[PDB]
């Protein structure tokens, strides 16, 4: 059975916690640690291993923004280093089309990047593509029909209803239709057709409201809210259900799982994590 993995995070510190829960029995899994604690990193599934790509450490000496790359491979419970990221990037966003990792955005000190640069696995190789139109960091990120999607985020001044798309085969980005909602550090993902972001900052409070982009009418409607607000959340999607993992509600560190059905457009809280955390990143293998 596919697993939803959870990598790294923030709970007082960043964390080094990869952990798995199976939805077939509800259960979950301790697995090895990543080699360094880190918040704000992304995950991402390719060849059946998971990566592990940006974030920020804390440690006695000082706090610092990830450049690193990380593969788990779940068949041999071993983490293995990779190329570097040509930039240090803390609350990355990630999506993968034909084998490749795009890393999105995030921040580098008080540098907010609006570049992006692709990972080949069989190469070992990073190479910066075209840049996005916005800085994003806090970006949501997903893929639909080989195309890579920027959602929301944060760009030095203000937090973003805007998202953009980018077209591999022309290597540009072009803006889509603004959500409803200014969101950064919310859970995007795709399902049947449709992009979702759901929850995030706003720069007052963390929602709970949730909206999704049709890809034919290019329109953004609300649908059913989450039971808890939240940013910093992870977020995947497995057999037609939305997942969505923990996040920062503004008082606490969640550690509730909630489950979206779209049929019934229904959100059901299905299990807890063993601890709270928001920062994630999260992915299905
Ligand atoms: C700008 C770059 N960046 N990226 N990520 C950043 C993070 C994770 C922080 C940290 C601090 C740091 O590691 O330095 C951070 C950020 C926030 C917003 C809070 C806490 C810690 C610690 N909190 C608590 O325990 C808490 C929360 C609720 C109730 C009780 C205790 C308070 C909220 C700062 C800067 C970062
Ligand atoms: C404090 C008010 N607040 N609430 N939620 C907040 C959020 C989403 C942000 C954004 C950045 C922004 O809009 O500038 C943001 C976006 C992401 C993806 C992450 C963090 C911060 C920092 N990371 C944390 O684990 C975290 C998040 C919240 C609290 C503690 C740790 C890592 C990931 C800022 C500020 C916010």
């Amino acid at each position: 059975g596919r697993l939803i993995y959870t990598a790294g995070g923030y709970f007082r510190q960043s964390l080094s916690y990869l952990e798995a829960y199976n939805p077939s029995d509800g259960t979950w899994l301790r697995l090895a640690d990543l080699q360094v604690p880190r918040s704000g990193l992304a995950g991402c599934v390719v060849g059946g291993l998971l990566y592990a790509v940006g974030g920020r450490n804390n440690s006695p000496d000082g706090n610092t923004d990830s450049s690193a790359l990380d593969c788990y491979n779940p068949m041999t419970n071993q983490w293995s280093p990779c190329a570097p990221m040509s930039v240090p990037r803390n609350r990355i966003g990630v999506g993968v089309i034909d084998g490749h990792i795009y890393a999105v955005g995030g921040s580098h000190g008080c540098i907010h990047h609006n570049s992006v640069e692709r990972y080949e696995p069989e190469r070992d190789e990073w190479h910066l593509v075209a840049p996005m139109l916005t800085r994003r960091i806090g970006v949501g990120v997903a893929v639909l029909n080989r195309l890579l999607y920027a959602v929301g985020g944060f760009d030095g001044t203000n937090r973003l209803n805007s998202a953009e798309c980018y077209y591999p085969e022309r290597n540009e980005w072009r803006m889509i239709t603004a959500m409803n909602t200014i969101r950064s550090g919310a859970g995007v993902c795709v399902l049947h057709n449709c992009i979702y972001a759901a929850g995030g900052y706003d720069g007052q409070d963390q929602l709970n409201s949730v909206e999704r982009y049709d890809v034919e009418t290019e329109t953004w409607t609300f649908v059913a809210p989450m039971k808890h607000r939240r940013s910093a959340l992870g977020i995947t999607v497995h057999q037609g259900r939305i997942y969505v993992l923990g996040g920062y509600d503004g008082h606490t560190f969640l550690d509730s799982v909630e489950c979206y059905d779209p049929d019934t457009d229904t959100w059901s809280e299905v299990t807890r994590m063993t601890s709270g955390r928001s920062g994630v990143g999260v992915a299905v293998t």
